[PDB]
């Protein structure tokens, strides 16, 4: 009989964290045009438009994710609608960290917020929550592979509050992937088990974060004609999804602590 | 023929570690109170001490057959039992205290039971009231047995000297062995956010027994120092462990690990 077990294959198979260095996208430009006062109506819109663009990245991004494949569509395409906020704010934290060192808000190469540009927003205090994070990023010295394994488990960290169509298969996914960071930190149990603790935080205080943000943008979207404040298609489908089930009581926030 | 040297029956009968930390749970274990001397201060602290020295010989012939305790060197058996004993004795004080008073009482001992009149008597309130909210936490968390003794084995391996041990290596893994037994313990039939969650509430109380077993060292080593004058008398073994403990402490060479930061 022919073995169906193929050791070769598991061997060169890469591993879960050296395929998320593989498929993490490109970075993405804003498409921002300086001679445009900067007023909360022009800055907003063009994050927003920046924003679709990044979730046509996230969701191929999405196809790709090791894990991913296993659950149901329904399920996958309600992650993605659930996580998106999570998902684009933790990335601005990191390219802000990697890029200038927390210093400013790294939106995109041709879109970096100082503070007067937080001001200009008209969201200063929330341009401030996410520079928050990325200032936690630089006391935590975080790691490439730390962050791209945390981001799965942003995408994977709200769920609808009936549930989804397969609990088990998203917990399984959840598990494995909790699992790669708890081996990323790893002998000092004491320090290893330190840092896990650290980094779950972390995680956990993306709720706060994430609700104070989709509490603005639900806000901007209801009043966009009076704010003059312009979403692209892309983020039209997903607020339209998401709003009424936020707002509802649908989403179930996912904690370690 | 030749001889297997590997038993499959052996293998398949061996109990696993949380069936064997159940079976070696020591006996409770009498004070010899008397209730027709004065609860003064005296009396009651010397009570409480002689039964830490009947405590000590039970922990002793339990460190013997604890799994994976004889892979580590013997002087870092020792060690873990001088540095370790005031929190083991605690954590039990507050195990007993929740299965057989539903945590309203200190139950020292079936023979001695503190209500608030006898933790105002043995001047030392506070740190009763600091053991009571032990207890407090376990009925709040619904603490189960298995969860209990693999949690006193990890206060055993919770302190260490600032130098290190004889062999730093085979005590990392004996301590891992049994944060892995906490970690499937606390797995329910699955949910991560649950599992987590609990885990999560077990490290914080492993963690907070440091700041609680300091200050109880803190007022054993007071009494030790001035014995004579306060009549607080000391048995064999409690003179031995602080006689090792006291100067190791004070001087700093007490390690504490934690889970959080
Ligand atoms: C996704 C986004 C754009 C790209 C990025 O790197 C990080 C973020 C996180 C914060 C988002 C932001 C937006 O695009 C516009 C938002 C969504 C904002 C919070 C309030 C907001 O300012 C709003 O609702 C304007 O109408
Ligand atoms: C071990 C012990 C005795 C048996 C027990 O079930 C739990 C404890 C924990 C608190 C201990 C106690 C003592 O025996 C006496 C102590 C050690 C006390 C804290 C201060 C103390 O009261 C003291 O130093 C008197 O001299």
């Amino acid at each position: 009989l022919v073995p169906q077990l193929s050791t070769i294959s598991r061997a060169l198979t890469p591993s879960p964290v050296m395929v998320l260095e593989n498929i993490e996208p490109e970075i993405v430009y804003a498409g921002y045009d300086s001679s445009k006062p900067d007023t909360a109506e022009n800055l907003l819109s063009t994050l927003n438009r920046l924003a679709g663009k990044q979730m046509i990245q996230v969701v191929k991004w999405a196809k790709v994710l090791p894990g991913f494949k296993n659950l149901p569509l329904e399920d996958q395409i309600t992650l993605i609608q659930y996580s998106w906020m999570s998902l684009l704010s933790f990335a601005l934290s990191w390219r802000s960290y990697k890029h200038t060192n927390s210093q400013f808000l790294y939106f995109a190469p041709d879109l970096v917020f100082n503070e007067e540009k937080m001001h200009q927003s008209a969201m200063y205090e929330l341009c401030q929550g996410m520079h928050q994070i990325s200032l936690q990023f630089v006391r935590l010295q975080l790691t490439f592979e730390e962050y791209t394994i945390m981001k799965v488990l942003l995408l994977l960290s709200t769920i609808p509050k009936d549930g989804l169509k397969s609990q088990a298969a998203f917990e399984e996914m959840r598990t494995n992937y909790i699992k790669e960071l708890r081996k990323m930190v790893t002998n000092n149990s004491g320090q290893s088990w330190q840092r896990f603790y650290q980094l779950t935080k972390l995680l956990d205080s993306m709720h706060d974060l994430v609700s104070d943000l989709l509490e603005f943008c639900f806000y901007t979207f209801r009043e966009s004609h009076a704010l003059k404040v312009e979403f692209p298609a892309m983020l039209v489908e997903i607020i339209s999804d998401q709003l009424p089930k936020v707002e509802s009581g649908n989403a179930k926030p996912l904690y370690f602590h």
